[PDB]
């Protein structure tokens, strides 16, 4: 049986601090090395703490443990996090294409090429091209067995020199200088910005100055370790924009940044208007071939804008290299709502960094970033509730019927505009009555809140509304110069403006709902060509259930990949789409389970193709 990718999708602020104060490992071995400091000026195990000790016993001895102390977990705590999968993320998302160069700087003691490939590996269509490179090449000895096995080329690089043309036109430079030495910054910073194309990223980790960590080790090592503010400095003098920033608790920290590109002047697009007037615009606007200005879509006035999906599939087509968005999203009604108007400073600071992703949730900019599901029993259901499945006579629909009814549903309701049209789908309704279960076919429409209402009536009869399912879905592929207002309208009236009214409804006459759940797809998480209107209405979807959930209301989005045995897709199991195998419906079921049973609001499934 084959093994899904599970993930959490989060709203990530640009910013965060704080970082890693969950691990008590970190914060006890904190502790020590503090104690082991104040003992010298006056887990244990670990490189930092061992060698402290070793100091406060008396350079020979610090010389001779270098090579071990970069892989000590406070050194390495913000690499061995998610923080370091965001930023990499970011870099990855606004790439022109699905090659990226890497160059690692310092690769001897930076160890980053142990971390990097690997994160990056799990992506089905991520062509990555990965240096490790050091100024001599002893310093890579140790490394080779991980090197070969990551596919990981090798360079000679002493960064206080221009780059080899060899390395040059890099999408990502990356640095571990925790350990590792640049020797003069400015000089070092400078060449490693000249190897960087335009647009291209710099990922820099190091101790900060004025905190515990990086003033722990300025007292054991007497160029040096700098103040955050000193970094910045360095980054605005080299021509560099700072556009992420991870921060420990004890003082670490993951530096993002940008080597500028000229700008074009851009074309503001709002994407709020209800009759997707706006998308007759935008394809006058991408059909200018020559225009290299960028394509700026804004949603202001509607936190449930699915903006998000739309870009990615639009980043998928030809001319999606142009686009952006803008997107404001508070979760919070209390919370203020920034002017991001052409003349604001708010707007300015975005343009700089010209990400393709900027969303802007109850006092913080980011975005929405994929994290691996830490989580990894089977559920039961309330017997006496009534379950509704919209779309609920589809391929999945049929499928989440039976897996309900194994868990102890016996009151469905079955949705379709058209009902039942397929012998299969009448052998199982009518084999589910013969076996006990209520199973109530309806046709009633939950892109209309009256249908919504008449829907949530009509299971209410059969018992209480303990959940509600929405699988329905209507498909109007085809590239963005080809679609229409009419056909963003079709798709998005099943997910976005059903899920709207399920929303509604549920909220004011289901005070007995346990499960509100709508199948998102990978469609919308990561883009697909010819199907922004689809990754629309499934952003949007997302965008409610996170809402729901902020109030307390259930709440689940599900991005599901390609699905085996049944479905849109299949209708097959062999069929590799975008280096991933569709699921089969057994391994969507298991996860399913996992699923029901987690905190988070917006989920993640699929399986790649080895
Ligand atoms: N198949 C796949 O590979 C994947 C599926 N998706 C998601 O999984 C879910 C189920 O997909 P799948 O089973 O493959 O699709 P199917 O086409 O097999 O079934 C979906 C059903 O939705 C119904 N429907 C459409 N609009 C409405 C409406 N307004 N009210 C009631 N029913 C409606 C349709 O029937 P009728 O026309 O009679 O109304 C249709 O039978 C969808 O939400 C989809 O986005 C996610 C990832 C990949
Ligand atoms: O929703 C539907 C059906 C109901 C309409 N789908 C069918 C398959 C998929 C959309 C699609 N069609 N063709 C095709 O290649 N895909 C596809 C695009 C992207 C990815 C994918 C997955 C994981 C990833 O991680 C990082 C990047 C990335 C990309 C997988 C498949 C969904
Ligand atoms: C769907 As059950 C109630 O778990």
């Amino acid at each position: 049986m084959q093994v899904p990718i599970l993930e959490k999708f989060c709203f990530t602020p640009h910013t965060e601090e704080g970082c890693l104060s969950e691990r008590a490992a970190l914060q006890e071995e904190l502790q020590l090395c503090k104690g082991l400091v104040q003992a010298l000026q006056t887990p244990s195990q670990q490189e930092l703490p061992r060698l402290l000790s070793a100091a406060c016993r008396l350079a020979q001895v610090l010389a001779q443990e270098r090579p071990k102390l970069p892989e000590d977990p406070l050194l390495s705590g913000l690499l061995d996090s998610p923080a370091l999968k965001a930023c990499l993320d970011t870099a990855v998302e606004n790439m022109p294409s699905l090659k990226m160069k890497v160059v690692e700087v310092l690769a001897g003691h930076g160890h980053l090429y142990s971390r990097i490939p690997g994160l990056l590996s799990p992506h089905p269509l991520l062509q990555l091209s990965y240096t490790a490179t050091d100024r001599h090449p002893q310093a890579l000895e140790a490394a080779q067995a991980e090197l070969q096995q990551h596919d990981v080329a090798q360079g000679q690089w002493d960064p206080a020199d221009p780059a080899p043309s060899a390395l040059g036109s890099a999408d990502l430079l990356v640095c571990n200088c925790a350990v590792a030495a640049l020797g003069d910054p400015a000089s070092a910073l400078s060449n490693m910005v000249a190897a960087l194309r335009e647009g291209g990223f710099l990922l820099l980790h190091t101790l900060l100055r004025g905190h515990p960590l990086g003033d722990i080790v300025a007292f054991l090592t007497s160029q040096g370790i700098l103040s955050q503010d000193a970094w910045e400095s360095l980054f605005s003098r080299v021509s560099l924009r700072l556009v992420g920033l991870k921060k420990s608790f004890y003082g670490s920290t993951l530096f993002l940044c940008r080597r500028p590109t000229p700008q074009d002047s851009p074309i503001f697009l709002p994407v709020d208007d209800t009759s997707f007037r706006w998308v007759e615009s935008l394809k006058g606007i991408l059909a200018d071939e020559d225009s290299a200005r960028p394509v700026w879509l804004k949603a202001i006035n509607c936190a449930t804008s699915g903006v998000v999906g739309l870009v990615n599939c639009l980043r998928r087509e030809p001319g999606g290299n142009r686009l952006r968005c803008v997107l404001l999203s508070n979760l919070s009604s209390t919370s203020h709502v920034p002017e991001v108007d052409p003349g604001s400073a708010e707007l300015q600071k975005v343009l700089q960094g010209d990400l393709v992703m900027n969303v802007y949730r109850d006092g913080a900019w980011g975005a929405f970033r994929h994290f691996l599901l830490e989580e990894d029993s089977k559920t039961f259901c309330p017997a006496h509730k009534s379950y509704i499945i919209a779309g609920g006579l589809g391929g999945f629909g049929l499928e989440l019927a039976q897996w309900l009814i194994q868990r102890g549903v016996q009151k469905l309701v079955l949705t379709s505009r058209s009902g039942i049209r397929t012998g299969y789908q009448a052998k199982q309704v009518r084999r589910w009555r013969r076996q006990g279960v209520q199973v109530q076919v309806s046709t009633s429409n939950i892109s209309s809140l009256e249908g919504a209402r008449g829907l949530i009536a009509e299971a209410a009869q059969l018992g209480p509304v303990g959940g509600v399912f929405n699988l329905a879905v209507v498909l109007r592929d085809g590239l963005l110069e080809n679609q229409t207002p009419e056909f963003f309208q079709d798709v998005c009236k099943p997910k976005y403006s059903g899920t709207l009214n399920l929303d509604r409804v549920t909220r004011e006459a289901c005070p007995e709902l346990d499960y509100f759940v709508v199948f998102s797809s990978v469609s919308c998480g990561r883009g697909n060509a010819g199907q922004s209107n689809y990754g629309f209405a499934n952003s949007a979807m997302e965008r409610i259930c996170e809402k729901r959930r902020h109030e307390g209301l259930p709440g689940l989005a599900v991005q599901w990949g390609a699905i085996g045995d049944v479905g849109i897709l299949v209708e097959t199991n062999d069929t590799i789409v975008s280096g991933t195998l569709p699921q089969r419906m057994a391994s969507c079921l298991e996860v399913l389970d996992l699923f029901l049973n987690q905190p988070h609001m917006v989920l993640s499934s699929f399986v790649l193709a080895e």
